[PDB]
């Protein structure tokens, strides 16, 4: 029910997600990332994650809106996530559609993060990561929300 997913500032920040209302989460083209997104349901809520940018950390919380679906920007050539060997048969990829939840007054930096011995399991601060969707257990839901004071 809970999770995390990376998403760069830039491109999409929390902030953005709230002025949006709902938006589509696409170019995922990681398979476990995948395989994690077709886990999720309606309703589960994730920590929105601003990541290759200044100040990387937790920025807020979202929720799935839409659970995970063909990614349609993989067959869209004019999309810079298109895939040369995706069909409409036959999509290797997914995407949810999300929708804001809390935008957090200062962001919980990762360094903060990395300092959390209950976070030890989270692939988020394990070294050489590229994961950028993963499941967050309720524990570990706990000391991040606990952060935020």
């Amino acid at each position: 029910a809970y999770w995390l997913m990376k998403s760069e500032p830039d491109e999409l920040s929390i902030e953005a997600l709230a002025r949006l209302g709902e938006a589509r989460w696409d170019g995922v083209r990681n398979y476990q990332a995948r395989n994690f997104l077709r886990a999720m349901s309606v309703g589960d809520e994730f920590f929105f994650y601003h990541s290759s940018c200044p100040q990387p950390g937790i920025a807020g919380i979202a929720r799935i809106t839409r659970a995970a679906y063909p990614d349609p920007t993989a067959l869209d050539p004019e999309s810079h996530y298109h895939d040369a060997k995706a069909t409409t048969d036959k999509n290797p990829w997914s995407a949810v559609d999300v929708a804001h939840v809390q935008t957090f007054p200062r962001v919980l930096e990762l360094g903060r993060l990395k300092q959390q011995a209950g976070l030890v399991e989270l692939p988020l601060v394990q070294k050489g990561s590229r994961l950028s969707v993963m499941p967050v257990t309720p524990e570990q839901w706990a000391v991040i929300v606990a952060l935020r004071l």
